[PDB]
């Protein structure tokens, strides 16, 4: 199944934050309407924040997260969860190796903001 | 129901990160085994990270998030989600006022790390 | 926070199914735009299906699950989860007493159908 | 990533229920101890319940859902959600064709019971 693709409400501000847990340097690309809107790159085995940014979902609402390590795409897992019919999380994990911890880059998208 | 209480695997490192979206100054207490382990505070209407830390869940695994603003406990919402039977998110939103956006302090707990 | 309220897409067929795990007889009311659209009643301590139905989310998309035992509202817990940006679950648990198992009536809403 | 595999608490009763939404007849296999513990079969495009059962999660607690249509494995998507730290849902969708609706068989596992 496709993973890391989410339809946000259109024209809505959202936060995106990435954490790293791997010996490999992680590159996280965030696309809005198929166009790169943010890129974070960092390395940590202690869950450091390698980037955080406020974006806007634009006219289409389409948001896609991609993760790669030294140019190789990581395998993604994702889901969206909504609490009290209001608070939204779009969640991504990724695996760059063999251990299937799926935390090598962890990406959290949250909305609404403000 | 009770919200913001999670049973993590015991003796396991986890990340905890808080974001703010409110005119009010948020005070976020993170309790492990019923004792305060971290306190994040700050103010933002733009989803700023007001704290991020690595903690150990200890012998009980019990982690609780509490949020105060204006000297009163915010109303909390929460859930835990597990992806590919490996990657865990414990999610918290909170409401300090009347608009029920539930984003005034947003807390993300993630594990495993490393 | 309000629980058991979900915004579905307008005019969309959805499934609703309820299970019982309590000595109390469970009554599950499903409202679509604030009007009762289905009602299930039954008693089981073994997860029996007390009702399943297909409904239409109608013009508003607003679907509300209420659970009561002989007219007394149970405490509710709920969330929505979306898998691969397409498959939606709206989940409800409920507690009619003191033990906090939250399974006394369990309600699953799923869409799309077909 | 692997989908449809969940760690339940060991030696614990759980409910498993499947719904069908496809022209193809769905075959849902539920494994405990890596061995088939239940199989549900049926055909519906209207979310019919094609099986519901109570099982014990066994020695390991590992429960796996597989779905096939005329013997061909469907692609699976899954996640687990925990509400109020008590009520657990393990959720599966499956895709037998080209439309990416992932509802062709929908499987819900819930625990605890009683
Ligand atoms: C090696 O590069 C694998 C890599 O880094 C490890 C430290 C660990 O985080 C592993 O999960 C990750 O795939
Ligand atoms: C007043 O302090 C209310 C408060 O701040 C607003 C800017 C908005 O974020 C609202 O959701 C929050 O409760
Ligand atoms: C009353 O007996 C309590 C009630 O029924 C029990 C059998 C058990 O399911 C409990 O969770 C429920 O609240
Ligand atoms: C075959 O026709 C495809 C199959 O059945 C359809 C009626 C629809 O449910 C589709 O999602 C499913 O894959
Ligand atoms: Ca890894
Ligand atoms: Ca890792
Ligand atoms: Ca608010
Ligand atoms: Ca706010
Ligand atoms: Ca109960
Ligand atoms: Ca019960
Ligand atoms: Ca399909
Ligand atoms: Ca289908």
């Amino acid at each position: 199944a496709t993973q890391g693709v989410f339809t946000l409400p259109a024209n809505t501000r959202f936060g995106v934050t990435a954490f790293a847990n791997s010996s490999g340097t992680q590159t996280v690309n965030v696309l809005v309407n198929n166009e790169t809107a943010a890129t974070f790159s960092g390395q940590s085995t202690n869950n450091a924040v390698i980037g955080t940014q406020v974006l806007n979902s634009g006219s289409s609402g389409k948001v896609q997260v991609q993760v790669s390590v030294n140019g190789r795409p990581s395998d993604l897992v994702s889901a969206q969860v909504i609490l009290t019919n209001e608070l939204n999380f779009a969640l991504v994990g990724s695996e760059d190796g063999t251990d299937n911890d799926y935390n090598d880059a962890v990406v959290v998208i949250n909305w609404p903001l403000g």
